[PDB]
RNA sequence: GAUCUUCGGAUCACUUUGGUCAAAUUGAAACGAUACAGAGAAGAUUAGCAUGGCCCCUGCACAAGGAUGACACUGCGACAUUGAGAGAAAAC
């Protein structure tokens, strides 16, 4: 992950996108230090929000705007700059707007069911349209 | 929303919330100190190992320690009364 000045220089397209990745890390540090105003699980939601945003930024760079070479993209996935499994989910139908991977796994629920944000809202009552407890997601359904 | 399909639709995904319990006087324990006595075996000083269980404490412990850890160590009536006398009463 962390890179030293004596390390192998990253591929050619890295320096154009270095500052925004540094800024992502800056907000991650801010979220780490910021404390309070939530339950034991609620305070840990912005972490997943920012992680999804960064991985989505890299995925957008490669697969929709083609602004980076495949070598640099593979390097970024190797250096944990982006979540490989999350992108793998984004690449298949039905999961285009997946929030995180804890809201898809059924072994982490009480009754072996995916999270509430995964249900399309057309099949969901108005009262139970809430923010996900895992990450604060407000609807992952591709339809929505 | 993506994919086809022929503009009828079909696919792809589908119900979260570990809860000694709501932001700490009034539902997570156990006591400081001062004041009283104030250290087992029939004189006196004192080794200990036990017995009993709604007494525990330290310990990983079925070792061992905590004053021999402490408290306790007693005591009574499935006695039948007649053996007799005396004054009374009721009775040989
Ligand atoms: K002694
Ligand atoms: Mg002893
Ligand atoms: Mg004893
Ligand atoms: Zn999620
Ligand atoms: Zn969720
Ligand atoms: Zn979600």
């Amino acid at each position: 992950r962390l890179r030293t000045s004596r390390t192998k220089r990253p591929p050619d397209g890295f320096d154009e996108i270095e500052p925004t990745l540094i800024e992502f890390q800056d907000r991650m540090r801010q979220i780490e230090n910021t404390m309070g105003k939530g339950t034991k699980t609620e305070m840990l939601a912005p972490i997943f929000q920012l992680h999804h945003q960064r991985s989505r930024y890299i995925y957008d760079l490669y697969y929709k705007r083609e602004a980076i070479s495949t070598e640099l993209y593979n390097w970024l996935l190797k250096q944990n700059y982006a979540d490989g499994n999350l992108i793998a989910k984004w690449k298949k139908p039905g999961y285009e707007k997946l929030c995180c991977l804890r809201c898809i796994q059924t072994a982490e629920s009480k009754f072996g069911s995916t999270c509430i944000c995964r249900v399309p809202k057309s099949k969901l009552d108005k009262d139970q349209r809430v923010r996900c407890t895992h990450c604060g997601c407000n609807g992952c359904a591709s339809c929505d």
